[PDB]
């Protein structure tokens, strides 16, 4: 009862992986084509291979996760190739997510410039939020720029384009941000990357937890699912209804999933708890979501998709 | 052992309410001034009465809580009256605070101009970081805005006053802010007002909890401790030694104080345990941080604070 249409392509049901969880290699890749998940993405790739920040740089916390990876990918070529390969063998129904993350915005009208080349016939995914480089500020909390790389981005590419975003706080931001998408064919936007920059601290050692930028590093997890959500609504009733949308942040179980989807997410990503639980999480959120349809008697997403109430 | 000096002004412990929790009415300031809180701030308030919001606009939140107030407050000159009464019985040892926050650069002014005419010589606090009120978006997401306002309010402003700030989350922000205002006389920063526009489900009504802007409130309590103590430890590292800091944010026992006094955080407000547990969560914390630091062998807080260790 999950099926799902996003982008023109047919999918099982609505979960992914979120970026930079879980796909790294091949091998992890090779994991999520094997779970329920109903698609996945690849790490955001780099032109060169990143061996990313010193550890420790990841922690698991109890309300959710803090990291500071600081972009760890093995090439921008060998995500391609291996897409490509796995094109020609049609042993999955539904594209894969390629996400990139250029450090520059020439860096990143490369990439696009060889994916537009190439025969990919799957979705791109531009990040402009990763908030764990050093000396790199977040690119689409910059208006002007942003704006400025689309209207680039869109003079010669063609295929299936998404763009994850960081989270907003104020209703005007998503007003203006809104107003700039929407005057671009995009495919979709996903809200949100980690909420940048939080601290973690250890009382006993009086410390941070992790090595790289002093201890500050993007939270995700059940510390921003109210972000997460208010982002995915804002943007769900200001972008034409052309541009769909992916929902990420603080999903882990079946009613984290239905709660975004009733504020008008069509796809799903799911990153802390994957990172916890490994690829087994999908069997299980996929059961507890169907579990909460039936017992409000829906039959698909379509009869609650985007239907959040206001008082 | 919690002596603090801040502001000039020495103070019996750093805990304080935050503004807006516990502080509407003169009978709630009586309450709060009979508690162990250290000192004491007003409801921000506005030139004429405000009712504020439509209810529902407040809700407990198992990891925190969610409101949407409106700003409501019973004027301006009911707190200056208050407060002059106050002065005259030198019953307290320490100045109490003056929270105001006028929908516009003009309202304010108007304000800070009374102050300054005044006899009031305690310590005001200008909000520049409501988020919510319907159509008023957050002054100090605005740099310029704010550079603008306190060049005009520092030409005639000679009293002590603080700035309540919303929090940020990219270090360039960080930079930007801390040079705006390490160009000014200010006595203090106050991070952080609520996390801006967040949404909370009831999936079973499939609808939001507040009434107001559809559902969007700010959020507070355990849900941004990791960004109120960034944004505390982040401004303590590049502001100019004479302005001191405040840290508001998931404060809801003793060891939560001791990590924002270690990021650097001089006084510390309590908002959404206040609200829960009443004048009585004062006692409690109290004695908490005593005993986290009689098992450190700290006699006070100069001992620590801001000795925050990166790995
Ligand atoms: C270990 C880690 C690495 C991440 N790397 C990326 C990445 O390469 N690209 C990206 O767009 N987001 C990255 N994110 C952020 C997520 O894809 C997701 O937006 C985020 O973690 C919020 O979801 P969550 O609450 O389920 O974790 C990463 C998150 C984590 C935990
Ligand atoms: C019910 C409510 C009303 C608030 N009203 C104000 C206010 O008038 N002025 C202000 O500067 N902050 C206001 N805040 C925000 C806080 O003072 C504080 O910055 C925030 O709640 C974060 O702290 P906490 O995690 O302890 O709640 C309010 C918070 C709540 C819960
Ligand atoms: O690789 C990382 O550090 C990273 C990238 C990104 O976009 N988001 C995140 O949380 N981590
Ligand atoms: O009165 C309110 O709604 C209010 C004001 C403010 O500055 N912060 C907050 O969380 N609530």
């Amino acid at each position: 009862m999950l099926n799902t249409t996003f982008a023109n392509a047919k999918f099982a049901n609505p979960f992914m992986n979120a970026s930079g969880v879980h796909c790294m290699t091949i091998e992890d890749l090779e994991e999520l084509k094997a779970s329920q998940a109903g698609a996945y993405i690849t790490k955001s790739s780099t032109l060169e291979k990143r061996e990313g920040n010193p550890l420790p740089r990841y922690v698991d916390l109890e309300l959710g996760s803090i990291n500071s990876m600081g972009l760890p990918n093995l090439g921008f070529d060998y995500y391609l190739d291996y897409v490509l390969k796995n094109q020609k063998e049609n042993a999955q129904e539904g594209p894969i997510f390629f996400s990139i993350a250029g450090m520059s915005a020439a860096e990143n009208i490369a990439m696009l410039k060889k994916i537009q080349e190439s025969d990919f016939s799957g979705i791109t995914e531009l990040n402009l939020s990763c908030p764990n480089v050093p000396g790199k500020p977040q690119l689409a909390y910059d208006f002007e720029a942003t704006e400025k790389l689309l209207k680039e981005v869109f003079t010669f590419f063609t295929k299936p384009l998404g763009v994850k975003l960081p989270p907003y706080f104020d209703l005007v931001h998503f007003d203006i941000m809104a107003e700039i998408l929407n005057q671009f064919p995009l495919t979709y936007v996903n809200s949100v990357n980690s909420i940048g920059n939080g601290l973690f601290i250890d009382p006993e050692a009086e410390s941070v937890v992790i090595k790289p930028k002093d201890g500050f590093g993007g939270i995700g997890g059940a510390y921003i699912k109210p972000t997460a959500l208010a982002n995915v609504r804002a943007f769900y009733t200001r972008l034409k209804p052309e541009i769909q949308i992916i929902g990420t942040g603080g999903i882990e179980t079946g009613q984290d999933a239905f709660e975004h989807l009733l504020c008008g997410a069509t796809m799903l990503q799911i990153g802390t708890a994957l990172h916890k639980e490994g690829p087994a999480i999908f069997d299980r959120i996929i059961k507890e979501l169907e579990e909460i349809m039936n017992q409000k008697g829906y039959q698909s997403i379509a009869d609650f998709h985007g239907k959040l109430k206001s008082l």
